[PDB]
This record gives C-alpha cells, sequence and structure tokens, in this order.
C-alpha cells in the first residue's frame, strides 16, 4: 500500500526530516513550505514549494491566511503529490502560517481522493505565547473538517514526559522524536515486515472518520513490562480533557525488542482492553524497537470519542460544529 507523509511548513517539515533520519522505510515523505530557504536544509528527499506568487518563496510570516492562500494557488501541485497514495499523514505544527494555512487546504485535498487523511498536528509551548495558541486552535477548527482523523499533540505534555531542556533546540528536538515515534508506529505494521502486521484495511476502519485523536505511549521492561507499559500508555496521553478510556476506536502498536516474543501481545491486549471502552473496536500490531533489551513499548492512538473537546492548560477547548 502507498502512503505518504507530509510535513508542512517549518515544524511539520522537521518532524518529517526526523522520521527520515530516524529510518521510516516503505513510506515517501515530502516537506511542504512557503520559505524555500527553509527546504533547503532538509534531508527530506521530496521538497515542495507552495506560495510562490503571494510569498516570493520568504515564507508566510506567521500568516496563517497566507499559508491558505498558498495551499489554493499551488493546489495543482499538492493534487500532483497526492496521486497514486492510500494513506497521507499530514504533519503541521499549529500556530505559524503555513502549517496553520495550508494543512486544511492539503487534508481537504487529500480526503477529498479518497486518501485516508491523519493529520499529526501540535499545539504550541506555553514558552511560545498565548497568540500562538489562539492562531493553532483556530487552524484546528479547520483542519478537522478537512480529515478523516487528527491526531492532536499538545507540546507541553511532551516536555513533561522527557528530561529538562537547556535550548529551544533540545525542546523540539524532543517534540520532532515523539512525532516520528508517533508515525512510524502506524507505518512500520503496514508497510514494513513487522512483528505482527495489521491490514491497511484495518487501519481505514480504525481512523475514517475517526475525529479528534490522542496517543499514549508507555515503555515497560523486566517482568511485568505488559501491566507497566499499558499504565503509562493510558496514563500519558499527550492531549488532556479526553481519557483515553473513553475513545471507541483505538490502533495500538507494540514495539518489541528482538527478544521478546510476539505473544507478548496476549496480555497487553488483555490489559488495554481491561483499562479502556468496553465496546472500543481495537486493532494491533506489533514491530521491533532496534537497539533495545527486554523491552517493550506500547503506543495507543485513540480515535472516534463521545465529544471531540479537549484541554489545553486552563482552557477547556470545544469547536462549533462537529461533523
Ligand atoms: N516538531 C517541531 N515543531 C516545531 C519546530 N519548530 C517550531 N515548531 C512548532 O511549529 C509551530 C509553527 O511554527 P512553524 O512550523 O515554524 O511555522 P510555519 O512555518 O509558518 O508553519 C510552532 O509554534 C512550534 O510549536 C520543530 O523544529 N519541530
Amino acid at each position: 500500500c502507498k502512503i505518504k507523509v507530509i510535513g508542512v511548513g517549518g515544524g511539520g517539515s522537521n518532524a518529517v526530516n526526523r522520521m527520515y533520519e530516524d529510518g521510516i522505510e516503505g513510506v515517501e515523505l515530502y516537506a511542504i513550505n512557503t520559505d524555500v530557504q527553509h527546504l533547503s536544509t532538509l534531508k527530506v528527499p521530496n521538497k515542495i514549494q507552495i506560495g510562490e506568487k503571494v510569498t516570493r518563496g520568504l515564507g508566510a510570516g506567521a500568516k496563517p491566511e497566507v499559508g491558505e492562500e498558498a495551499a489554493l494557488e499551488d493546489i495543482d501541485k499538492i493534487k500532483e503529490i497526492l496521486r497514486d497514495t492510500d494513506m497521507v499523514f499530514i504533519s503541521a505544527g499549529l500556530g505559524g502560517g503555513t502549517g496553520t494555512g495550508a494543512a486544511p487546504v492539503i487534508a481537504k485535498t487529500a480526503k477529498e481522493m479518497g486518501i485516508l487523511t491523519v493529520a499529526v498536528a501540535t499545539l504550541p509551548f506555553r514558552f511560545e505565547g498565548p497568540r500562538k495558541m489562539e492562531k493553532a486552535l483556530k487552524g484546528l477548527e479547520k483542519l478537522k473538517e478537512s480529515s478523516d482523523a487528527y491526531i492532536v499533540i499538545h507540546n507541553d505534555k511532551i516536555k513533561e514526559l522527557s528530561n529538562r531542556t537547556l535550548t529551544i533546540k533540545d525542546a523540539f528536538k524532543e517534540v520532532d522524536s515523539v512525532l516520528s515515534k508517533a508515525v512510524r508506529g502506524i507505518t512500520s505494521i503496514v508497510v514494513t515486515p513487522a512483528v505482527i502486521n495489521v491490514d491497511f484495511a484495518d487501519v481505514r476502519t480504525t481512523l475514517e472518520e475517526g475525529g479528534l485523536s490522542i496517543i499514549g505511549m508507555g515503555e515497560g521492561r523486566g517482568d511485568e513490562k505488559a501491566d507497566i507499559a499499558v499504565e503509562k500508555a493510558v496514563t500519558s496521553p499527550l492531549l488532556e480533557g479526553n481519557t483515553i478510556e473513553g475513545a471507541r476506536r483505538l490502533l495500538v502498536t507494540i514495539w518489541t525488542s528482538e527478544d521478546i516474543p510476539y505473544d507478548i501481545v496476549d496480555e497487553v491486549m488483555e490489559r488495554i482492553h481491561s483499562k479502556v471502552h468496553p465496546e472500543a473496536e481495537i486493532i494491533f500490531g506489533a514491530v521491533l524497537e532496534p537497539q533495545e533489551q527486554d523491552f517493550i513499548r506500547v503506543a495507543i492512538v485513540a480515535t472516534d470519542f463521545p465529544e471531540e473537546k479537549f484541554q489545553v492548560g486552563e482552557k477547556e477547548v470545544k469547536f462549533k460544529v462537529i461533523k
């Protein structure tokens, strides 16, 4: 099956760049930007400019309306890259211009072509200020209209799960790491020879029209690794305000070190089912984690929530109308 990952804007491009560096296989990678200089810095195989006319290649100046116009003017370029595609991940850092503005356009284009359309969207760190968060949430409201499922990851939650960072560079490197794990978790159980593969048809039934999606990951080592990893994953969502135990459809990836047999999946899936919604439809795959030993990582993508709401800091977020 044909999977593409498209980074939109600087943050999205950087995340996809990390996925390339992390060795994502069996998928085609693209970076789309209005900022031609940023594109020039990337290792991503396919670099695509949008908005030459309106931006002259100098970026969107953090204005979502400009990112939107860039994508609309060059919608032919976007359609071209989307031809012959089963699934696309649209990776964007919400809160800037290009990602915020163009991501909904690209997502809509893909979804109208019948491609399974999964946005992977971040909300900014608190250190980025109130205005970037406002812009992000406004853009998210458009992106949700355009997507099958939209995975929303709040950068402040990421911050919590790793070591204190001392440079903005390192803060974002951890964001890239997490996004890369989230996406590679899904692609690798479909398009590589995995420990337990899942059919693309199952990924589609799990995520199609899923809406708001929330990820949680947890590592387990040693004798009780299953219980430990599942507990950590269910209790560590990357977005507050909608517990994973409420989702009606879930996609679980169990990363295993080479020394762990596949039947660890038995205990994992028992534990997940005990913790989450009794009626949840859950698909799961398993894939090797290199350089690890006596190790699993349970990565849970939860979707199809009763209410498409969430919390960021002290703000409870609800959108105007859920399709
Ligand atoms: N994952 C990741 N996110 C980033 C990075 N740099 C910035 N961001 C996030 O992306 C959001 C938008 O910034 P950016 O993508 O540069 O703006 P755009 O190019 O106009 O879309 C920011 O508010 C950050 O939260 C990065 O290197 N990696």
